[PDB]
């Protein structure tokens, strides 16, 4: 099932803040699921190499919630170049869905896709322009079935790879119980 | 009925190409929607004035198109600013919504955005951070029920209300047809 065109690659990155103009990329996990949103692989982890004055002085709540995540130790420790973790991206994901057929798949992952468009374009490159936002689906049932919302379960921060499960299980949720069979 | 907490802000906007690093917006568009998607207000829309420099030097796709469209000599005959255009745009939306508390609403408005958050900062402001993407959902009818797409309405047509009322329409396809409610 590697190179099925319908199959979705599952990401999410942490980064020291919210502006891509000044902020920079701290983690990336992929998944790659098949269209009915089984997991058919684990791609990398990488905590990305950061100098020590960027993680101190990065957002009040990323000091607080990846000092918590233990995060901001892992990159004070990595060897990890964005650089090299672009290049092990691009070749995982490449292995798995064809150029330009997998929508960026997670949760509000359009803030996602500006630090990979401005960090990562060689690895933005292989997905398609759309993204699958399962954030859109949750405001879908704020508004027409919140219910559904007692059925999603969140965990706490660690890696960004438990954060991609989390989305992944999230619109499993929804497929079972807030979209039509 | 006016600023109820869950009315949702629907805009398309028409650009110089995908690339907002020196492309620039052609035109904005605004909806303003109920939570059941009943139209509940047009906003201002806004052929913005570019110089020659710029139309003349589009992408292809951009001459082509918005030129038959008749959005190019729209822009060049147009006297409105992008400052009146973010001014005129905040107001109107700021009646309908309180703040923070609708999600960015239209196809790939994740693109819209990005043009948003770069030429009109003040507007973005009063969104909430999430996007509601109906091109997830197109998305995830293809994967998971395609027979559905065949309901939905797609002519073509590049402008302004064109592109909004046809992404609110194909909302309410999926609502009927592709959610559990």
């Amino acid at each position: 099932m590697a190179g099925n065109d319908s199959n979705l690659i599952w990401l999410d990155l942490e980064m020291t803040g919210l502006e891509p103009v000044e902020d920079v990329i701290l983690e990336i996990a992929i998944i790659i699921t098949d269209s009915e949103l089984n997991i058919l692989a684990q791609g990398p982890i990488f905590a990305i190499s950061q100098t020590d004055d960027v993680l101190d002085n990065m957002n009040p709540w990323c000091i607080e919630h990846h000092g918590k995540s233990g995060l901001t130790q892992r990159c004070r420790d990595s060897e990890v170049s964005l650089a090299h973790a672009t290049k092990e991206s691009l070749a995982f994901v490449q292995e798995w869905v064809p150029q330009g057929k997998s929508p960026m798949c997670g949760n509000s992952i359009g803030q996602d896709r500006r630090f990979i468009n401005k960090y990562m374009p060689d690895f933005e490159d292989h997905f398609h322009y759309r993204n699958l936002d399962v954030s859109t689906i949750k405001e879908l049932a704020k508004r027409w079935k919140p219910e559904v919302l007692e059925s999603v379960v969140k965990t706490g921060a660690h890696l960004a790879l438990d954060a991609i499960k989390e989305s992944i299980a999230e619109l499993k949720v929804y497929r079972e119980l807030f979209f039509k069979l």
